[PDB]
Parts: structure tokens; sequence; C-alpha cells
């Protein structure tokens, strides 16, 4: 057995989003699909914001993080604070990702749909393509579900915005339950929100009962 995988600790949040900025950020179809291609500082210390409720992991091999996943808990409040938060940013790149995701979070509203107080919400799975043959997406979704468990949530939920990470999931069992084509997205003056490159087309959501 050739990876470690562990909690991440807040005194690694920077090596985790150094790892996040090399293989989650560039080719995440919502980064891809709105200027600049930087993420935001806000839209980096969200994902970081979730370090202390002990819901991130990393694998690790030979000192090195090789793949990240960034989840943390929501509540039947999500809906409205996704809509505050993309009304606060709009008009900036995370203000745009963020209508979308406010989109996706009120028409899933999950936390009602499947009648539970409390699911938890994966926000970022980023693996390295160099290192082969290790499993580290199942292994790290397996490892959120787990500390589902041990917290007591009953769901766990996640917006895959691209095909690599839907059929990780189906093959973990989740179920799909919502989609939205980047197409049909659009703001207030009838723009596009996503633009990403081909061959994105939509966002799904999947959704696994603990």
């Amino acid at each position: 057995d050739d990876i470690v995988v562990r909690q991440v600790d807040v005194g690694e949040t920077e090596q985790l989003m150094t790892f996040l900025l090399a293989h989650y950020y560039p080719e995440e179809p919502l980064t891809a699909g709105t200027h600049p291609p930087e993420p935001e500082a806000a839209d980096k210390e969200f994902l970081l914001s979730n370090v202390p409720f002990g819901t991130c992991f990393v694998a690790l091999h030979e000192g090195r993080i090789v793949a990240a996943v960034v989840a943390g808990p929501k509540d039947s409040h999500e809906p409205e604070h996704m809509a505050e938060e993309a009304r606060k940013y709009a008009g900036g790149k995370w203000g745009s990702i963020l209508h979308l995701l406010s989109a996706v979070e009120t028409a899933t509203d999950v936390c009602r749909r499947f009648s539970v107080p409390s699911c938890l919400h994966v926000h970022a799975l980023g693996v390295d393509p160099q290192l082969r043959g290790r499993n580290l997406g199942g292994r790290l979704m397996e490892t959120v579900a787990q500390r589902g468990r041990d917290l007591g949530h009953q769901l766990v939920s996640v917006d895959c915005t691209s095909v690599y990470a839907a059929r990780l999931v189906q093959r973990l069992g989740y179920q799909l339950i919502n989609t939205l084509r980047y197409v049909d997205h659009l703001d207030a003056s009838g723009q596009q929100v996503i633009r990403p490159p081909p061959p994105h087309e939509s966002v799904q959501t999947f959704v696994l009962h603990l």
C-alpha cells in the first residue's frame, strides 16, 4: 500500500491549495469557463474554510499531495446562503461561479428533498493524473463518506462539473438528481454565466444515502 490518506490539518492548507492550483482548478469547468483563469481569493478561502471541520482529506505519496477532496456540511439554509453569496460577489469570477452553484443548490435542495437534517457536500476533488492505478478519487470519496457516517450525516452530495467525476460517483453508487446545461443557465441580463471549453456541457448533481 503505496498511498497514505489523511485529514488535512490547518497548518497544511497552503500545501493543499498549491495542489489544487495545479490539479483541480486549471481543468475545472467553472474556473475554465469564467475569466480571469486564476481563482479569486474568496474562492480559495471558501474551500480552505472547510478544513477546520475535519472533512477535507489528502492522499500523500513520498511527501507530496497527489489527490485532495474538500467537503463540508450544509443544511436547509444553504440555498439562501448561496443566493446571498452570489448576490454579494456579482460582477466577478467567484460571483459567476456562485451564480451557477446557487442555481444548482436551490434546484436540488437536498435536505428537504431527502428529509434529512444535514448533508456532507463535496466541493472539490482533484487528482494528479500522473500517478496511475491507485484509485485515488474513489478512495478519497469513500473516506468522505466514512467521515460523514462518523459525524452522523445521512447524505453525501456532489456537483460533478466534469464527466470523470460523474463516472466516478456513478461507479460508487451515487444517484443522479439534477442536470443543468451551461448553455441553459443565464443571468438576469440574459448572459450565459459559465462558458467552458469542449467537452463540458452540464453540471450533474449526485447524492449517496448513508
